[PDB]
C-alpha cells in the first residue's frame, strides 16, 4: 500500500448559505508519495503543470484521484502541479474549490456553533492499495478571522479513518474499506446583526402589544390590535429568508409566535371583557 | 445479450425544489458484466481511472453508456473507474449527480407522500444486446434521516422492465425495446414548520375575523374589516413561493380563500344589516 | 442531395418561463440517411457511441450538424449514437435539451393558447447538399398531459420548408437556401390557479370598494378609501412577477387598473359631494 | 495584410437587463478572406464543420480568432463552419451568443433611446497583419420588431476603425494598432407598460395627497397622511427592481420624491396651522 | 530565475456585489520573458493562438501558469496568444475574466472608499525559478469613469513581493517563497442614490415621528404611532438587500434603529403621561 501524505491548505471559507446548508471552501491540496525511481532530465526535479500531466498518465504514471465525499457538484479545480523527483517521490499540487455540505443544526440559530467538514477520499484505491499516512491542515489565513458572519475558533481537527462501503462488497468481497480524511473547522456565528435587527425590534413589538390595555374603548382598541397583527406579519415576512425550513422552532420563530400569541391573547381578553 | 448487474448507492438526496418539482440525487453507480478474457499485466486486476478509460475505448473495449431517463440537464458526472479482471469481468464505477424530476402531486401539500424516482437505461443497447440482470439499491446513508424537510421511509424499491420506444420502430423494426431500471424511494414531508408558520397564524386570523361582529358601529367596523383584508393579502404574499402554481387548491390556499370569504361575508353581512 | 429522415421524440416539455418567454424541451432526435456502403466487422450493424464518433469523423465520415434555430444558449446534448449499417444507411441518435423561444403573445393572459415551436436546420449544408425527406414527431409522453400549468392539445404539426438566407448570398451566390423543419405543439394554459388566486379576490376588492358609499362621514371614509388603495397596491405587488412587461394590458392588469380607478372615483365623488 | 470581409447576421436581440446594463445578442458571423490556393479533393469547395476544423489548424491553416470586445463572459459559440475553396478563398461561419454591455444612460428612463453596440476585433493580428475590408450587417429578422419592450428603429450602422493599444506598445513598439468593427443598433424603449403601471397610479396618489386638506380635524388627518406615506413607501418598494442604482434621478424616482415631499409638506402645513 | 514582465490591462470593472463582497474584472494580461533562441520559419516572429499553444507545450516549451490568488471560481479565460520571437523572447497574451474578492469594510456604507485588489502569482514556480521583473498596469479605460455606482480615483498601484507558503515547507524545505504581484485600484462609492432614496425619506419619517406629540388624545395617537412603526418596518424591508450582514451598524441601519427608538420613546412617553 502506497503511503500518501496530504497537506490541505484552506485559502478561504466563504459563501456560507444557511438555507442550502452549504458552504464554499477554496484552497490547495498537496499529496505526496514515493514511487519507482526515474531518470528525469537533469538532477533537478521536473515540474509538470496542468495538461502536460496527462501525457505522463498515458505513459503509465500512477496518480491517484482524490475526491471530496461531501462536495456539491463537481469541484472547480483550477491549476494542477505534478512535481517528480529523481529519487522517486512525487508531489501532487492542486487548487480546489467546491460547495461542501454538513448536518448544520440550528437549535440556537443566532448563536450557532457549526463545524465545516471536508471529507477527502480516493475514488478507486482502497487501503490495501492506498493508505493515508498523515494530514497537516494549514488554516493560517482564516485562523482567527471574521469571515462572513462567522468566527473561526482554534485550529482545524485532523482525522484518518477507514470507511467500509457495503455497496462495493458484492463486487469486491474482501477489500472494500477505504481510507478517509476528515477535516473539521469549528465556526461560531456572529450574533450581533440579528441582535440589533430582529430580537430588539420584536421586543419593542412585544412591549407595544402589552401597551394596548391602556385604552377605555373597544373598537379602536381592536383596530390597534390588528395594526399590530399586520406589523407582526410584516416581521414574519423577512424571517424565512435567513434560515432554512426547519421542523423545530428557533429564537426568531419563537419570538414571532410569542407576538402572534400576545396579540391573539389581547383579542380574546378584550372579547372576554366585553 | 450481456447481463449487467447494477448497484446504485444513494449518497444523499437534497435540493428538493417543490416549485420546479425537481430534486438532486448524489451517489455512485456500480455496473458489472462479464466480457472476453484478457491478459492484464500481472495476475491482479487492473484499475483504469477517469480519462485513461477512453484509450481503452479507442482500443475497442465495450463500455455501455447508462443514461438517466428523468434527469434535468446533463448529470454532473465526477470520477469514473473501470476495473478490468483477468478472467473477463469488468466493473464500471462512476459518481453521478443530477436534477431528477417526478410527477409529484400536492393534494395534501403539508402532508405530502412523494416518491423520488431514478430511471436508468442504456442509451443505445436494447435487451437483445444488453439485459439488466438485477439491481441492489444501497440507501444506507439516508435510510432513516431527516433530509431537508423530508422523511425517508423504509428501503428503496427496485424494478426492472422493458420499455418499447415507438420512435425507434421506424429505424429498428423488430428490436426497439429497452431494459429499464426504476428506483423508487418513498419520502414523507415534515409538516411541523408549516404547522407553526401558516396554519396556526391563519387560524388566529380566522378567529379575529369572527371577532369583528362585537362592535356597535359601522364605519370603524368597515375599517377594521379592510385592515384584516390587508392582513390576509399579506399572508397570501409568501404563499405562492413554497408550492408551484397548481390548478387544484391546497390546505394553505383553502385557508387563504376561507379568510377572504370570511372577510367578504362580514362585509356583506354588515351591509345587509345597514 | 442526401435525403435525411428526422424523427423527433419529445420526452418532456417543462420550465415554461412566461417572463423570459422561453421553455425547455427534452427529448431525442433520430436522423437517418443512406451513404456509401461499408464493410463493418461482421454482418451486424456497428454502433458508435459518444466520443468514438469523432474518430469516425476524423476518418472521413459525413455526419451533418443539425442545429436548433430558436434555441437559447448551446443545447445540453447528452449521449450520441451513430449506428452504421453494412448496406450504407446511417442512423444518428442524440439526446437534446435546450431553452427554446417563441413569440408567445399574452392578449388573453389567463386563457393563453401558445405554440411551442422547435426549428431544426443543418448548420452548413443547404438543400443542394442536404434535403429533409420527412419528419414524424412522436409526442406520445405528453400527448394529453397536464405539464406545468399547460394543457397539450392534439398531436404535433410537422412542416418542412426552404429558408433563404440573404446574409449568405454574398458568400454563396446561387446556393444559399436551407431546408428547415418546424415542429409546432399547441398548448393551452390552465386558468384555474389564477381564477381562484387573482380574479376572485380582486372582485371582492371591487365589491368592497363599491361598499364605501354607505358611510355618513367624510374623514374616516377617506381613511377607508386609502386603506383600500393600500390593499390594491398590495395586490399589484405580486402581479408583475407572473407575466412579462407588456405594452398592452391583460386581464389581471385591467382588474388592477379598475380597482385604482374605482378608488379614485370614490375619492373624487366624495370630494365633489363635500 | 489579409483583407477580411465580415457579414454579421443578427438573429435576435433579447435578455436586455437594464439593472446589469447588459443584453444578449444571438446570430451568425461570416468572415471571408483569400489565402493560398489549395488542391481540395474534387473541383467542388470542401466544407469543414466543427472539430474537424482543428485538424486543419494543426496542419497549418491560418484561421483568425475574431473576439468580441464588449462581451460579458465567454461567448456561447455553437457550430462552426470552414468552407475552403480550390482557388484560395476561405469562408468562416460561426454562430455566436454572448452578453454584451454598453454605457446605457437612463436620463429619460421610460423614454430611453439606447444603442446596442457589438464590437468585433481580432485577438492577435493587427492591421499590419489583418485588415477588415468591409462589413454588411443583416438585421433583417429584427428590422422592425417589438423585441422585449424595445423598438428597433432603422438599419444597423457599420464602422471600421483602428484602435491603438498602449498596453501592447511596450511589447510591440511600432505595430500595436488593431482593426476594429463597431456595429450599432438604435433601440427605443416601449413606454406603455410604465405609463399604465407607475406614472398614472402615482398621479392618483398625488391627487389623493392633495385631497387631505378637506378635513376639519387634526388627528385622523395625521393618520390619513401616514397611511398615504405607507402607500408611497409601498410604491417605492417595486421601483428599484426595474432600473439600476443611478446617481441621478429618473421620472419614476422624481414622482416618488414628489409624493414624499407632498406628504411631508402636508404634515408641516397642518403642524404650522396647529 | 526567469524574469517575467507582466502588463495587466484592465478593460472594465463591473458586477460589484457588495452582499457577496465580490467584483468582476475583465481585461488582458501580457507576460513577457526571454528564453532559448529558436529558428522560426521566416525571420518574422511566429504567433500561436489558442489551442495550437498546447502542441508547443507538448513539444517542450516552457510557459508558466499565472494564477489569480483572490479569484472566486475558475477565471473565464477566453483567447490566448503566444508570440515567439527568433531571438528568444516569448510574449504571452491572454484575456481573463473572473470574480475577485477583497476585505471590503463598510463602516461608512454610503461613503465607501474600497480597493479593488488583483493578486497574480505563478502556480508552481517560485522565485528561485521565476521572478517577476516589473508590472505596468494600464487602467486607461476606467481611469476616471463612473462605473456602476463607483468612482475610480487616480491610477493603479503596483507592488511585487515574496510570499512564504508554510504549507509547502514540508514538501519543499528551502525553496517555498513565491513572487506575487498585487494590483490595487482605489474606488469611491457614489452616494447620490442612497442620499435621495434612504437618508432623506427616513429623515422625513423621523420628523413625522417627532410630530406625533401634537394630539390631545391617547388612543388614536397610539394608532398613529403604530402606523409609523409599520412604516419604519417597511423601510427596514429593502435595507438588508443592499449591504451584507455585518456585525457593526451602518448609517442606514442607525437611521432605522433611531426611527424604532423614536417610536418606542413616543410610546413610553405617552404611557408615562397616562
Amino acid at each position: 500500500p502506497v503511503d500518501v501524505s496530504v497537506s490541505i491548505f484552506i485559502n478561504k471559507i466563504y459563501g456560507v448559505n444557511t438555507l442550502e446548508q452549504t458552504y464554499k471552501v477554496d484552497g490547495y491540496i498537496v499529496a505526496q508519495w514515493t514511487g519507482k525511481p526515474r531518470k528525469t532530465p537533469g538532477d533537478k526535479p521536473l515540474i509538470v503543470e496542468n495538461t502536460q500531466i496527462e501525457r505522463w498518465i498515458n505513459n503509465g504514471l500512477w496518480v491517484p484521484a482524490l475526491e471530496f465525499i461531501n462536495v456539491v457538484g463537481s469541484p472547480d479545480t483550477g491549476n494542477k502541479r505534478l512535481m517528480l523527483f529523481p529519487d522517486g517521490r512525487v508531489i501532487y499540487n492542486a487548487r480546489f474549490l467546491g460547495s461542501f455540505s454538513n448536518d448544520m443544526d440550528f437549535r440556537l440559530f443566532p448563536f450557532d456553533r457549526q463545524q465545516f467538514v471536508l471529507e477527502l477520499e480516493p475514488f478507486s484505491y482502497n487501503n490495501q492499495q492506498l493508505r493515508f499516512s498523515d494530514i497537516q491542515v494549514y488554516t493560517e489565513n482564516i485562523d482567527n478571522e471574521e469571515i462572513d458572519e462567522w468566527w473561526i475558533r482554534g485550529k482545524a481537527s485532523t482525522h484518518i479513518s477507514d470507511i467500509r462501503y457495503d455497496h462495493l462488497s458484492s463486487v469486491q468481497p474482501n477489500q472494500n474499506e477505504f481510507s478517509r480524511i476528515t477535516v473539521r473547522i469549528d465556526a461560531v456565528r456572529n450574533p450581533s446583526y440579528y441582535l440589533w435587527s430582529f430580537i430588539l425590534p420584536l421586543g419593542l413589538i412585544i412591549a407595544a402589544s402589552w401597551s394596548v390595555f391602556w385604552l377605555e374603548s373597544f373598537s379602536e382598541r381592536l383596530q390597534t390590535s390588528f395594526t399590530l397583527m399586520l406589523t407582526v406579519v410584516a416581521y414574519a415576512f423577512y424571517t424565512s429568508n435567513i434560515l432554512p425550513r426547519l421542523p423545530y422552532t428557533t429564537v426568531i420563530d419563537q419570538m414571532i409566535i410569542a407576538g402572534y400569541g400576545s396579540i391573539f391573547a389581547a383579542i380574546l381578553l378584550i372579547i372576554f371583557a366585553h
